[PDB]
């Protein structure tokens, strides 16, 4: 078995394969630099209920994704125990918090933040999850700007966070302990013929043979498989959801006892603080879907993240020392849903397109793919997210056009801007036409989700034309 | 018969006038004051029948504040039958006194957490303690409002049976009801109260005339103490009343709509606040600023107009931005120097006062009127109003420490309510550097008396000569009573 | 008759009234209009004798704009003797028409570089071209001003002999001078101009009366075209005039001080602008907003009041913030649909128009009055005003492309003048998304006519029915003239 | 020995190293310091060859400030031939030390008028006094810039022959030139200077070794006084040097473009400033914050990063907003406690110092190097450096009153540079309430010494124990020198 990719998904599937099939040789590809790596740029939150939006839970596909997140949360305590078991005290602790506080402030669009707060409360009650709405005065540690302060707060019990760096180290160590081998090169090409995988050409010119190849190369995953015959229009594209986060040494070495977060905001950015050991906090995280990868933060991303954290969470962060600006690529599927499971090529598997919550879902996703590889049926709810598929249409064009204008306006309210009171209504009216024109031009059948539609709107004419051709080639393949 | 003169033609003068005229067929009652109602609080009022909406943590932390609150809750019970009795003297064409039955209190972040969050909690507690009908409601369920999202409320409280009146229709109904009961309106001002052998003789008017009386009731708003202070000893025995200058506006809404309820915040920096009071005929009332001034002012500052308009358009309804301004209104809330009203009798036989009611004299008017009329008839009026007798040593309802904490918090709230945008370290620095100057002023003014925050800020920014005159006043009061 | 009726009692009606009365003592001249001056531009004006201060790059880029500018410079020469002749009919106690001799133009960054920087350069160029006395001065040398440092000017231009008048004292002096010259004031409105056999017979008034005349001069401000449009054919032969609704204010300064000069910016988004005009007696005039409205409006919006006050307090003097608001004033600048005035004769014998002067009819008034009186006497009046004859095809002074560039720039300027605070990518995005809708509207309205930016924005945000009626109007004009 | 040890591998150490090596080929010169250059000012510098751009009204108001300015002007004359001599030891492929020949100073309103307007005037005066080539230019003529219109400059000044260097390429050229002249690089730190019988013996290094020398030149940046203060008496005879922590950034521009000139403002609140220094290969340098810290700091605060980025994106080029952040750089400007450099000889024979150069040691480096080498050869070096001898009583370059005016003005400037948005009365209130606490601190610290504003603000917000330690330090210095 060859696992292509050394993020949370590759290493998690690597560990599960190595541990459950001691009869098989498992090799994991990827380099210590983890170029464009989502996992090392993550806090990370074990986000299930915190990831709930009204828009997600309005669609059948969104409700399915949410069910999987709730299932994954149950696996984390024993998964962490099993990974820490391979180490010693000096390796540090994977878990950094047990609980999450969701804050509601007015530094955002009512149409996102108010709707999403209501949706989180409903989803918690529906799941019989332990939680309570608490007085904001009872939230320890926070020191917001009064004009940026929360007026409601929600305590979620047993929804916590991990140190993504300590998790990656624990996964690598656990992989080696179970007889896995780490080969620090990248796959250049998957070799297959007579409808079956033969192995992987690496970027040092070598060839590694295999009966099974599992592609978990984050935002590079579809580009790798798309080289095989037909698969260019049978595996949904995955783009770079470029995310900026930061490590901050707090002014007094303090940190909150819980995750602090807002609900998901304009184009799947959001504000959160994840506790870390040793007088550090993680703050995150911006999001921008990019049609080509980017490995450096924009000035705008850094200013936005810092401004939100200092005003809405703790003014003490303003005088705190910046240790690191981190950048990683959320694997952003073109149809808005993950690519998990088997392929029309025997022995070829994919684990990708997980966007904001692959790290959280990792133990569940790993166990699902390993079950499938062993001739099992894995987890009942994952079939719709099979990687070889027509593009999913989870929303009407009308729903998406309402969403993209609302998210565009939310980039103003989240800044937060100060404008003449008539300007927002004028901007809303003048945004509708151009987005409706773009959606109608791209395809008669497919509509990109808002996060991708905004990226396409502001891309070059040539990039838009190439996407029109892609959508036409997909329609031809499947209809 | 034995003549009564009421000095003042606001809500308190006219309300006592109506009650005397109706209950005392033995008395001829003459009410003084001009149609212009110079510096008049009542015509500038929305007005809210504010009892629970007027609750602050700071008010209910003092015994005097809790006593004042009990009286406001009692007054609310009198309004339905009072309005019936006033409308009875008119016809349909005179219009309706009541403009709303219910109030929604909104909590947004365009203000200081130390005022708005504390006060929202205090209002909820006071409602529950009183067993008053109310509920916390979803903000999405508040009809009509269309705030700027960055200025929007995240909590809302529905108060059942706490409503509003049209202050103009109330004044017209009071005047008409006064005349119907045999009262006479004499449109001149009192210049001087005449007394000798410890009894009132009557009033010199500003047309040079003298009107004799056995009883003089002073309800001249912010002018009330200045009028009586001319009589022997009374300069240091009747607490001073200053002008709580308030700006409000009448707006013709873009579509002729209005909310079904009062919309308000809790009381904000130095007893300003944001509210919308429904009116008939496609008008809304928006209010209201507050600034304690050591001398009267009858025109709005540019700052007051911009602040009121900016708050209403952002926090209540952006539609008000394109709405037509009909009138900017200015009136003087009678602001007592010791923070409590001046209600009842005097050391001068036949001399009575009804004043120093600040934000809620109009709401309390039927109760206050019935109290003073009962006292004039040899009754005991309303239990609990004895503490607010007009001839008194200055009340000390708070420690100097409580007031110094309050004045710094209210100063900072003028920033958060703007709302300002500043470097994140600036507020803490300003807070630290405000404490010393206010502590120095409080210590300099008097060893015994501390002005409430609303007055202390006015004194801080007044001329050296005005501060020195107040030091002398406080010293003369201490000498009189100790 | 040989009787003359002037319809309208603003600066243009009264100025032409005075000139007719003085030069034809043999004829009866009657001037119509009421003391209320409903929607009156003149009483809402400061007013600046604005010639060089009114220069914009956009105006001087067109032949028609350069012609209008030449006339403004000519008008300035008439003011000293005009004022002498008007004050001559009064006494010392009537007060002085002139309130300042000089103007300082300030350049700050509370606005669009594409308007304010371009316009500052255009004013400097026009002054140098005219050999007019002026100096660029250090901002530190501008007396009186006390701006917010973040709103302060960094350049200042002293214009010698470009001053201001008190519009109220001017109107009083014109009425008095009209009577002195044998004019009669009849305080009613014209309802109808009566004509037949291609000649005026007189005016029906709103009291039901009929006044006969050989000459009718229409100077009814924004009502002028609506009045004449009732006569056969004239609906599509006299360019429409709309209401350029303008808000200004009178402020009593905190210390009774004022600047010795006019203080102004260049003309800003959609022909608004910021200025302070000195007044006597501790008052200043601040102005002035502009919004072209397809129907008249006589009350300020909240938005207009907040914008004017915010600009004046930040950019001119923070002392205005604590100053007392005396009056909010609203008047209608007569806004011609083709961007140029309507001055002179008609196809109806004895029917004359003096209107559509927008921002600078008051400044041009002595020149315009003398021009129309010369024409009435069979003269040729002033060279260069023939192009602005009232009975005309709509002028096309700019390409559709120039106007579309202008309307997007002016739209963006409403943001920068606020001033807004936005993410740095938002303005470019808004600019890109504004171009298409304005291009679509311009193409839809007419194949030949394009409204100037100030009108195009009003049409963009008007009702579908109002847009359709304008499409029909433009089509009927094209049919009449082509 | 006749051996020379240079302690420090910044611009000053390497520059003096090169000059010694080149002029004394007979002697062994060893330079200490590690490639990491911990807290190093030089590698965090753009850097501007700032002479006229560094002019402030406040600097040129003092005799010591005028002396410092004269030296900066003298240094600028040396740069062309100094660069020629350093590039001569390399080839084209080493890159070019010079990145721009000219500087444009921009004046915008994102700052305090009391700093930015005064400083712009002071720069213009200093250029004219020096007969320096310069022109005030139209802002529209400044190439490349694309500011937010609300943040845009309205004046611009072109300074000819005041340019910038790549600090990294300069350090590489200095190291290469040092080796070419026979210098030896020993990559360890000095721990201790050894001296007895009033003469240097050499240096103990942090690897435990001892290097003998007849001459030790201390150029260890902000660590320089701490190193020499260990010798007898010198703790209170060598003025303390603190860390002027400065944050800068390298940005890859969206299109690989950059300006042809340095772009800068004048020096702003507490010796921060905004500038962009061109670099090769599609990079720009932006700088630079300043904070005097009583202990060294090697990481940027969030506040420093946000402020730098916000100023550059608004005031210089909005294109930087979408540009990629390559590196946040932090270095320590050596901040002398008395505000002036420590340059020259000591009471210890063979012991020299080159430090406390704050914002402009890099610029002054060729002049400072030549000065110390002249002194070591028994010369008098450069006229006017005598006041800045390292062994001295603390300089008192300003009255306590001047410094107290300055510290309040600089405090207020941190608001205007943000830029904040606050109620118009708040700034005057803050100014009044800042004066007392700073006056109290100045009076408490010492009866004779007053820290300059940049240090006084750091002391104001430091711990009580840190303030008390400074009171003791000042008392020990007074005792030593009086
Ligand atoms: C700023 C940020 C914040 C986040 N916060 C959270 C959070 O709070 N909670 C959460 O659950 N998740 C979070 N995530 C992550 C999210 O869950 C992702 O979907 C998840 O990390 C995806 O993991 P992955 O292993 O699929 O991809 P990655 O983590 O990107 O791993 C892919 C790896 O494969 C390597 N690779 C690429 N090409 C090749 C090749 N040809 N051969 C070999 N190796 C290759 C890459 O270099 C990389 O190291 C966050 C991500 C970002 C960017
Ligand atoms: C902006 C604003 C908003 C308000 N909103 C509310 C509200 O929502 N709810 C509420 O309950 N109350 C409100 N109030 C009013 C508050 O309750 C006042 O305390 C109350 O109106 C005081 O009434 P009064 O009759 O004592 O005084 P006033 O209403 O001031 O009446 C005094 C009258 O006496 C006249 N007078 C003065 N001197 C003489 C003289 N020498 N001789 C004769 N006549 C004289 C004055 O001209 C005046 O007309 C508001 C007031 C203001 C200013």
């Amino acid at each position: 078995v060859i696992v292509v990719g050394n993020g949370v998904l590759g290493l998690s599937v690597g560990v599960e394969i190595a541990r459950t099939r001691p009869d098989v040789r498992v090799t994991l590809l990827g380099k210590p630099a983890r170029q464009y790596g989502a996992t090392p740029a993550a806090g990370a939150m074990l986000g299930a209920f915190g990831e709930v939006t009204a828009h997600a839970l309005a669609s059948e596909h969104g409700r399915k994704k949410h069910a999987l997140a709730v299932q994954a949360q149950r696996l984390w305590p024993e998964w962490i125990e099993s990974l820490e078991a391979t180490g010693t005290a000096a390796d540090g602790r994977i878990k950094t918090a047990d609980d999450t506080v969701v804050l509601l402030n007015t530094v955002g669009h009512s149409a996102l933040d108010d709707a999403n707060f209501a949706a989180v409360l409903t989803a918690l009650k529906e799941a019989n999850a332990p939680h309570e709405e608490i007085a904001v005065e009872s939230v320890d540690w926070i020191d917001p700007d009064p004009n940026s302060r929360p007026l409601r707060a929600l305590h979620i019990e047993g929804e916590g966070s991990v140190d993504s760096g300590i998790l990656l180290a624990a996964l690598e160590r656990s992989f080696l302990q179970a007889g896995g081998r780490l080969h620090p090169v990248d796959a250049t090409e998957i070799r297959a013929s007579h409808g079956r995988v033969e192995g992987v050409v690496t970027d040092d010119g070598d060839f590694l043979p295999a009966g099974h190849v599992v592609v978990a190369a984050g935002a590079r995953s579809q580009r790798l498989v798309a080289a095989l015959p037909g698969l260019a229009h049978r595996i949904p594209r995955i783009y770079d959801g470029v995310g900026v986060s930061a490590l901050v040494d707090t002014w007094d070495g303090s940190g909150p006892a819980t995750v602090l977060r807002t609900s998901n905001r304009a184009f799947a950015c959001g504000l959160h603080l994840v506790p870390r050991a040793g007088g550090s906090v993680y703050i995150g995280a911006t999001n921008a879907v990019c049609l080509e990868p980017r490995g450096a933060a924009s000035i705008e991303e850094t200013v936005f993240l810092f401004n939100c954290a200092t005003h809405q969470l703790h003014r003490g962060l303003n005088g705190s020392e910046l240790r690191k600006v981190q950048v990683g690529s959320r694997p952003a599927p073109i149809d808005g849903f993950p690519l998990i499971g088997g392929t029309s090529v025997e022995g070829l598997w994919m684990l990708s397109g997980t966007y904001r919550d692959g790290l959280h879902m990792s133990p569940l996703l790993a166990r699902h793919v390993v079950s499938l590889m062993d001739g099992g049926t894995g987890v009942d709810g994952l079939r719709e997210f099979r990687p070889e598929r027509d593009l999913i249409s989870a929303w009407s064009r009308e729903e998406i056009l309402d969403d993209v204008v609302r998210h565009t306006m939310a980039t103003g309210y989240e800044f937060p801007w100060r404008l003449p009171l008539e300007w927002p209504h004028m901007m809303e009216t003048f945004l509708q036409g151009p987005f409706a024109e773009l959606a109608d031009r791209l395809s008669d059948t497919y509509t990109p989700p808002a996060d991708l539609m905004t990226a396409i709107m502001f891309s070059e004419r040539e990039q838009q034309d190439e996407l029109i051709a892609y959508y036409a080639d997909v329609h031809r393949e499947w209809h």
